[PDB]
């Protein structure tokens, strides 16, 4: 009676990227100005050393811009958070409680337009953050904002941190792979009011957060089984894995503080992620018969421009692998979760427009990365749509 | 190609609990003196007309004892946790970043034994708290002291609330039936320290919570395709559902700040509970043919006894029917997400102690629902295993 039950309630073919949609704070921050925008604002100027060597950070960033919810007059009336360890929690979460689910639903009512169906569809919702937290969640928030089903079911994803682009991917796969007719509402949302905080010479590795980290959400919308020329498929998810690099213990950790999230870098990412992304790579192309890492199309979460630097030379990857990625980080920088996601729509927006043969570039096989605390490595192999 | 991929990847039956293993910090709390220590403890002796009416809270609470690891040296070297509001979410985090993962380990680890198989088995990892944040997570945390294999698949959800029992049980259940051979161990880890404060007149929905929280860890292993007489099946998922009640906006809410997490109730919980409940009911077990909630056995967050008691009115269930969820209230309080974990095990255990024929009982379907924040209701439709 349950096998019955069984072979009816589960959908049939892989679970499909059907829509993208992102957005991002109003507020666009120039790079090339904002050492000396973010060194007055936290009343360092005194601090020269350190300022100079902020700005070589930035200038090797590879970040022409962010968008930030924080502005000049909310760091003026939050002192606390300008400084590099203050008390500042609560006013944090009060910023980005509300900032999250508001960006997500920006970011998700794009893609719903996008993918065109009822938003009573919509049967299980994926909502990913690094920036606060709350009880009932960003979920139920987002749920209420956009006026999903309230049996809509949900998947809080809190404190994940960088390498949750992948997660989310792992997840919803799951999710829209396992049961007929559900269509995931995938959410990443990030918001560095939680993060900014003021220099100090003695924490340089929370210095480099404040050059790179950016916001942002990415939303979309994913299920197995799409319906021909109703839903239009854009990516297929193939096989996931998720590793913990070894010797990395401690490389990359945040902690939920009353000075708010404090980030910290003790060991070398760049290279911890070079020497292993290999074996990453043989672990999911090895079964499919490929170890052409240029024949494959690319997504990388770009923490910051030396991961990527460093993975190209590793591998011997063309120049041209990581354009999308780059390209994000050049105009978005760092969105921790959110970042893969802005990666795929730009990969797959630069193919449609350019006339590609496929969403992938003109490519059959393709790869998303996502890095983070642990040190972890998220891999999710993907297959690209045809035009 | 893809669509061989996807048949070959998934797995074929229902998802299955294999084992159950809990854990509790060693500090026994008993309940009948819990006034007396609790106003004595944060400074309130004076507080007399408060310090009576938490008399009355905890009398009612059908409550005879929890686990604490919070202690009375502890909160002694802690006088800002003893507060009703102080700054004090940096030491609550430094208990409850290495606690959650400790108890979440040892009741993993005797899941594990139970379960009898190799831990590099273990192909997915969930991890749920609702006791502090931290990156990289308790998930990381868990799969170094476990020796769990780094390419284990991690879920891991922070911040969730006492409906997240179910939220696990719905998650595990896709990531073990759309997986061929995977093994998922389900660890929810909850430890009051993050919530305990002092009281005051006129929060007493905050002083609620400090009559009914208490702390423990469950761990499931959760897989399809049982290896015949090697696993041993208990339970059996078959349907899950997620709702969010009408009318309940703001009933349970949770915030994450500079004191701590903070509890909030402002609608009555177990009317809003009661009058839904029964949908929840009809939309999973009408397909099935079954409206008599007398045959089928039942698992309920225990939120508070109220809840219980005007389900089981509202519903016209025989008193017998929340046995094993009550005597989980009784000797453990509310674990938020671990509870419902608690009641499987202790339900599966009396069952096979007692002679019966069905692990749920003696009879062959069941629920168990979780309750808390939204107001969410989270329904997961159980078989019981015979013997
Ligand atoms: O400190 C942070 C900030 C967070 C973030 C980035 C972008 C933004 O918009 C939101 C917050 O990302 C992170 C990711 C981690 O691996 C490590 C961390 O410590 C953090
Ligand atoms: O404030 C808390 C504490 C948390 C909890 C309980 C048991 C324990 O061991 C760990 C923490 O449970 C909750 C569940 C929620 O719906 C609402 C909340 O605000 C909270």
């Amino acid at each position: 009676s349950v096998s019955e039950i069984r072979k009816a309630q589960r959908a049939e073919g892989p679970a499909t990227i059907l829509a993208i949609g992102t957005a991002n704070p109003a507020n666009c921050v120039e790079q090339s100005t904002y050492p000396d925008f973010y060194f007055k604002i936290t009343n360092s100027e005194h601090k020269t050393e350190l300022k100079e060597k902020f700005q070589r950070m930035c200038d090797k960033s590879m970040i022409k811009r962010r968008y930030m919810y924080l502005t000049e007059e909310i760091l003026k009336e939050n002192p606390n958070v300008c400084e590099y360890m203050a008390p500042s929690l609560d006013a944090r979460q009060d910023m980005v409680v509300v900032e999250v689910p508001r960006l997500g639903k920006e970011a998700a009512v794009k893609a719903i337009k996008e993918w065109g169906q009822p938003k009573s569809k919509i049967t299980h919702l994926i909502v990913c953050t690094t920036s606060g937290v709350d009880m009932p969640g960003a979920d139920y928030q987002l749920t209420k904002l956009l006026g999903l089903r309230p049996y809509v079911k949900r998947y809080m994803m809190y404190q994940q941190g960088c390498f949750a682009g992948g997660t989310v991917l792992r997840l919803a796969k799951d999710l829209a792979e396992n049961n007929k007719g559900a269509r995931v509402l995938v959410v990443c949302s990030e918001v560095t009011a939680v993060t900014f905080r003021g220099p100090s010479d003695t924490h340089l590795d929370s210095l480099v957060g404040q050059a790179l980290f950016g916001d942002g959400a990415a939303a979309l919308i994913v299920g197995s089984d799409p319906v021909p020329e109703i839903e239009k498929p854009i990516f297929e998810m193939v096989w996931t894995a998720q590793t913990i690099a070894p010797d990395s213990e401690g490389a990359i950790d945040g902690h939920l503080r009353e000075a708010g999230l404090t980030f910290h870098l003790l060991k070398d990412v760049p290279g911890i992620v070079s020497k292993n992304i290999t074996k990453a790579l043989v672990e999911a192309f090895e079964p499919l018969g490929i170890s052409d890492y240029n024949s494959i199309f690319w997504i990388a979460h770009p923490g910051g421009p030396a991961i990527l630097d460093q993975v190209e030379q590793k591998l011997a990857l063309k120049p041209e692998k990581m354009n999308a990625t780059r390209e994000v980080l050049s105009e978005y920088g760092n969105m921790s979760s959110a970042c893969v996601l802005f990666i795929l729509d730009e990969m797959r927006k630069k193919s449609t427009q350019n006339g590609l043969k496929t969403t992938g570039e003109g490519l059959e096989w393709g790869v998303l990365f996502g890095f983070g605390p642990g040190l972890t490595i998220e891999t999710v192999v993907l297959r690209s749509v045809a035009i």
